[PDB]
């Protein structure tokens, strides 16, 4: 089918800023091509959560829209986050990355507000009928509270204009669920610590904030896992993870941009109210990236 | 210079202000002006929560919420108490904001924990500090773990309560034992209760006041609770108590902001509409609003 | 004639030896402290507080027989029956109606996710084979299981189901309740919010740290109930400096432990719950000292 | 014995007075092992309705399903309990009859320190002399097992493994990897194609008292990496779990086992019988998947 176009592995840009909260686009560019050049994989996930883009004004994921575009090839994958609490803005960002090539939209689950289920679809459908692009669901129960059950997939997947979904429920009964009921139908898994589940479960590909630095295992991982060497990639899934728990219990988005700095990358900071890495991490981080080769 | 620019006391109620919104999600301003007109002159409501939950702020862009800064400042007299709710996801925006709102003269800023990420207590810490000291201005925390995630502790409240412009708290958690240790920690601090709907346990466990969206349709009885609750005439309280949330109920179970400002329709306010992704009123609630309106007055 | 079942009632805690069996004469001394000692109206038998989940059938008759046997007809006594076993229900509901007890209660079935008709009907038939009157004992923080208004209805449209035992924080539904069933008696068991739920209409109060306090709950209670309210809420706080405390240590050792400063044999808890540990002493003698306990 | 391999977790019929059916118990049981050619049995879970049981009734079901089933057969004894002398008596019992080894689940309702739940196994293993499964189950109890109190209850030589039904395959990974020489078996069912490849030594199952075979075959394709079949037939067993809870799972399970002329009896109460408005619904399952 033709919803699967956009399937394969993404790095969840991360990005990189000044003291007072700009981006630093010098940085941004090496970071797009640190992931597509040494990680390998096929697309970027622009302005999603892994890019603090909940952080930023409008003219600032604007500028990280048409800076990760800019430094890359034409054949790489290239996915917008355009959610959004203010729906205008959404249409906003969306139309400025669909007239970018964009290949594809998508978007989180409106959240604060304890929306309707009926409010949460026509927020997409809005979206789609002002932009007419491809819209990606962005299900992420953890950061938003908001679940969608099978039914309301139905409802949702009905529409031509939604090619899939970015799964993160940390459920499998329901991705098994959704995988045998939307056989044609991308889902994309964004939990890189259960990659070899969500691959075994029949997932078309993942995006991740942990594949900016762990991309190559990450591919293995998936690969190893469809062609029956289970084993193997499970292995490599041990791996993955205790780089990703360390990364975790230092703070995620800094501390995989410091191990970006130490391949020669200009990472800058966070973006307040993130702090920078704290450096009583230092000694043990180095040993991780030693250990993994990173 | 030398102006005497004079420190009101933050205590009373206060109207969460409802934002009415036209097709396209731009603010209204004349309604916006008679929605906040209401909550003083027929509702009898001591000042304004501006920019928070209830006025969709969360839905807006920068330039609307200093809009509705502007609009809301400009139709009060003086003697209304102004709290600017300047929190936001963007620190910068923030900011601004908070610097906008202080230079309208607003009495104080609060701002929502930081939410959506799983942000460390020392990065809510100083995010607060951040505003604080860009601003000079008094800060509120505002406490809403029902939307946020974020609670926040006992040992937790003492640091922040530490700095001296943090001068209080709008309390939202469920939790009457909390309330009541925060109430005895913190004697000289404000605690500004935001659960409409239990005002009366809120104000016999000592708050200072209250922040609501509903005082905007009920802001006369919200006074009589309060005022009885501390007179000692508790069972009268709590009676006009059960007729309060006989409203919330009703309201809440048709979309609360929407259905708020039908109520307001009602009286002549040019309400408008809720902004996308909210839905408009459904008009098979409307019978069921009628017969509230009229068993209660509103 | 029955009873009238408003008031104020400790949930009786219960003194074991170092194998888990009842130590019937510090239970007696347990149930005359609440009664003689802390003025209180009634008993609640057999509830969490005294660690009756831990007990089997023959050792829950035991407290019931015991409690009964220590007090004077006038004290309301109300039984704790409630059980994942409905043959043991029924059993001690029966035992403790041939007793004398002015009321059964029940928690909530749980553990598994029972269907509420599966709930209903598991009252409805404890009810059934007793004859007694029963209290709905409604505890998310322990079951997990939360009642909406319209299972509320449901239950109570039975005229043998008379009460509820409320302990979810929630004091919207709270009044709810208290606003749809004016003909219900409602006891509050949250100890730390006693003059919130006056405030709110309850008929009464069930709590385990009213074996050391009572004196103060009742006049939370009563202050409150009069409109004396700042007196009440400062009794509050004092009484919610001593929750607090005796939280932070193990309630029911603890709880316990002061009983035990006043000359009762109050034993130990029975496993796995662990004895009061001698590191909090300092800080408990303190606490006694500060309150007179 | 290896404790390895796929158990099924004993469903009970009982009669209208919530007495054991102990006809009907020894045909499940077996039913279990030669038609469902599993390894063994895992007698008084929460599937067998055990916290329903009093004290009597589950010495009453573990000594049925003993002389039951052959020596060869893999036995496990829950007996977990919020009474800890039951827990000890029930342990004993148990032992006594020759269960290969003892679980418990996780002392619940109260809020037991970590501590307090430790020397509760502790105690346990103490009396019994027996090994030792933890039953953690965070959806029925509320507690959850963090990594590092694992490795202080896995620090005893007695506590040979766990029965692990946690949602959650991070913590699993981890554990997997933490503790490679522990016994860890799979709770559930929905996700035993999940739980193989991520190394868990076997599974637990109420759904393998009538879908057993299917399990086998998920287990043993996805460890020789015969991955999609595997997972197709996780489908198809998910299709069964998920009526199967629609309808009320241990009654609809026992009507299963009715149809194949087992004395399947009644749920104890307060659980409900199985209504027949899903019987239609129950019949097309059962043709469908030739159950």
């Amino acid at each position: 089918h033709h919803n699967k176009d956009l399937k394969g592995l993404y790095a969840a840009l991360l990005v990189p800023f000044d003291e007072n909260g700009q981006v630093n686009e010098q940085g941004l560019k090496q970071i797009a091509q640190n992931a597509i050049e040494t990680e390998e994989l096929d697309g970027l996930y622009v302005n999603g959560s892994s890019g603090e883009n909940f952080l930023l004004n409008t003219e600032q994921k604007k500028q990280v829209f048409k800076v990760a575009k800019e430094a890359v090839g034409d054949k790489v994958k290239l996915i917008a986050q355009v959610g959004s609490l203010d729906l205008n803005e959404a249409i906003e960002l969306g139309k400025y990355a669909t007239e970018l090539g964009y290949d594809a939209l998508s978007a989180v689950t409106p959240f604060y507000y304890p929306f309707t289920f009926e409010e949460i679809r026509d927020y997409y459908f809005d979206i789609i009928e002002a932009t007419q692009n491809n819209m990606i669901i962005y299900a992420i129960p953890d950061l938003t509270g908001v679940n969608i059950s099978i039914e309301q997939f139905s409802e949702l997947f009905n529409h031509e204009k939604i090619v899939g979904v970015k799964y993160t429920a940390p459920n499998f009964f329901l991705l098994e669920r959704i995988r045998k009921a939307f056989p044609d139908k991308l889902i994309l898994s964004g939990f890189d610590e259960m990659l070899v589940q969500a691959t075994i479960s029949g997932v078309d590909g993942a995006i991740g904030s942990t594949y900016n630095v762990n991309g190559r295992r990450a591919r293995k991982i998936f690969d190893l896992a469809r062609q029956g060497q289970i084993q193997e990639a499970y292995q490599l899934q041990h791996d993955s993870n205790d780089i990703i728990e360390t990364v975790l219990s230092m703070g995620i988005y800094p501390t995989l941009k410091e191990i970006l700095r130490h391949r020669g990358i200009d990472a800058g900071l966070p973006k307040r109210p993130f702090k920078p890495f704290n450096e009583a991490h230092r000694q043990t981080l180095d040993q991780l990236i030693a250990k993994y080769d990173l």
